[PDB]
């Protein structure tokens, strides 16, 4: 069960967009959703807005081990939405690999 | 779209490393049976140990705002927040979805 626990990865990504491009970025993250939560080793995805500056994104997503989320951050699909997407931000993903501490 | 979540991050000198995990994990448990709280955790980054994040979901604006007041939160930040050498750093957060 902590052998479990330690094996999880999870992932703090934040994005920052233009007010002009606030609309646009969050429908091509969106795109990210779906697809990311049928990836087989997905435990969680989800796509938050910081409720005082709605410029600024945050994805938190979950995965069972680093195979599976090596295995997502190379997707092609992954790949194809970040190309879009990095055009339109003004502080690129900025990604945090992160562990659970508690039970 | 009720909902608020809540990216808290917190950094520590290597040296006070365990000491800061031992502090915080002290809010997992009560904060997990207060009303309205959907989710508690703590995380600890990967590539740089000195730095945890906390991140937790409430049912709704009351939820975290009582959460934010709670005298256990208080107690364990009073203890914590001579080791710290970064936040809380807190971000309040509501799940984007359509």
């Amino acid at each position: 069960m902590q052998k479990i626990k330690s094996e999880e990865r999870h992932i703090i990504c934040e994005l920052r967009c233009e007010p002009e491009n606030r609309e646009r970025v969050k429908e091509l993250v969106l795109k990210f959703v779906e697809p990311a939560r049928l990836e087989t080793g997905c435990l969680y995805y989800d796509l938050y807005q910081k409720i005082d500056e709605p410029d600024t994104f945050y994805i938190i997503d979950g995965w069972v081990n680093q195979e599976a989320v090596t295995s997502h951050a190379e997707n092609p699909h992954v790949a194809e939405v970040m190309s879009d997407l990095q055009p339109l931000l003004t502080f690129g993903p900025s990604i945090s690999l992160i562990t659970r501490v508690s039970d």
